[PDB]
């Protein structure tokens, strides 16, 4: 008690978070201390399930239905003044069973990042990124290396033909999945048939992927905000654009909103409210944490009218309207674990594409 712990994960900004916390500090006399433990997400519920844990917890919205459930979050409290600051949707991905479960910070998705000097027009669809490949290969680059261990960055392939995870009722169908339609199918198997062909590599994780990028190995790479900051520092001169198309459909990335939770076991209840909406969903709280690791379209409507004009942010949100809004519902974990066992399977010829679908389809149904 007298004091706040914060969880955020490591690909964040989470030394930018640590100075809004030594603001905090200064102004109250309250230590704020910023961690970034592996598997936070995973840790959580088994450490707030015994009254311990922290007293602030950093995930995309998608996990925190499942400790809703469980009754590891405090309600949140926002005075309508408040609430009337950050856009309506973002309050929506944090509401379950009807009460607000966490303040919204910022909105994620996917895109095509590209070396404006390898590729100065980049591939407008997936079809055509074996034919750069070979040319590539020539000059001894690759086309496009990504993180293919985490469903996150193959989800928006999978889903472009048709894939879904959970069908919303304008109430999710926790029975009605589509993680072995024909549209997931061809996806997954264009996935493969590039693993096949030696454009991609089964075991590219996500930092082989940041690392040929960033020294000009790979003409492309796929993912998020949070990445920005390393390619600024690297020589690599790039842009942010639209997902390829697949089948002439876009990809669908899956939107993550950014959020803080309250720990139910929190003694600190009241200072946490007041460290989120008074000094960390400020513009000045904000920037402090975008400027080490952008956070994307932020939820604050003041700070994110400063951001829109980016072209990166634009291309962001872009690609955030062509896919979906992730589900907060406590099954959206065992879809996670499902689909990245079937990737992986699939990838590493462990299993057919039908079959590793088929397999994940069950185990989610
Ligand atoms: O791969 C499954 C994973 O996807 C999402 O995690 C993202 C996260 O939202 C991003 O902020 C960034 O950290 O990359 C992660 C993928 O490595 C879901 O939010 C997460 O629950 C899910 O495990
Ligand atoms: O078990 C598969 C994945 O599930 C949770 C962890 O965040 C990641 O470290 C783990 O690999
Ligand atoms: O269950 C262990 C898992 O946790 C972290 C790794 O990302 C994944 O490769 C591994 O399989
Ligand atoms: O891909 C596996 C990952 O999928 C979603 C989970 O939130 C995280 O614990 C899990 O690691
Ligand atoms: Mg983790
Ligand atoms: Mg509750
Ligand atoms: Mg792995």
């Amino acid at each position: 008690e007298g004091k706040l712990v914060i969880w955020i994960n490591g690909d964040k900004g989470y030394n930018g978070l640590a100075e809004v916390g030594k603001k905090f500090e200064q102004d109250t006399g309250i230590k704020v201390t910023v961690e970034h433990p592996d598997k936070l997400e995973e840790k959580f519920p088994q450490v707030a399930a015994t009254g311990d844990g922290p007293d602030i917890i950093f995930w995309a919205h998608d996990r925190f239905g499942g400790y809703a459930q469980s009754g590891l979050l405090a309600e949140v409290t926002p005075d309508k003044a408040f609430q009337d600051k950050l856009y309506p949707f973002t309050w929506d991905a944090v509401r379950y069973n009807g009460k607000l479960i966490a303040y919204p910070i910022a909105v994620e998705a996917l895109s095509l990042i590209y070396n404006k000097d390898l590729v100065p027009n980049p591939p407008k669809t997936w079809e055509e990124i074996p034919a750069l490949d070979k040319e590539l290969k020539v000059k001894g680059k690759s086309a496009i290396m990504f993180n293919l261990q985490e469903p996150y960055f193959t989800w928006p392939l999978i889903a472009a033909d048709g894939g879904y995870a959970f069908k919303f009722e304008n109430k999710y169908d926790v029975k009605d999945v589509g993680v072995d339609n024909a549209g997931a199918k061809a996806g997954l198997t264009f996935l493969i048939d590039m693993i096949k062909n030696k454009n991609m590599s089964a075991d590219t994780d996500y930092s082989i992927a940041e690392a040929a990028f960033n020294k000009g190995e790979t003409a492309m790479t796929i993912n998020g905000p949070w990445a920005w900051s390393n390619i600024d520092k690297s020589k690599v001169n790039y842009g942010v654009t639209l997902l390829p198309t697949f089948k002439g459909k876009p990809s669908k990335p899956f939107v993550g909103v950014l959020s803080a939770g309250i720990n139910a076991a929190s003694p600190n209840k009241e200072l946490a409210k007041e460290f989120l909406e008074n000094y960390l969903l400020t513009d000045q709280g904000l920037e402090a944490v975008n400027k080490d690791k952008p956070l994307g379209a932020v939820a604050l409507k003041s700070f994110q009218e400063q951001l829109a004009k980016d072209p990166r942010i634009a291309a962001t949100m872009d690609n955030a309207q062509k896919g979906e809004i992730m589900p907060n519902i406590p099954q959206m974990s065992a879809f996670w674990y499902a689909v990245r066992t079937a990737v992986i399977n699939a990838a590493s010829g462990r299993q057919t594409v039908d079959a590793a679908l088929k397999d994940a389809q069950s185990r989610i149904t």
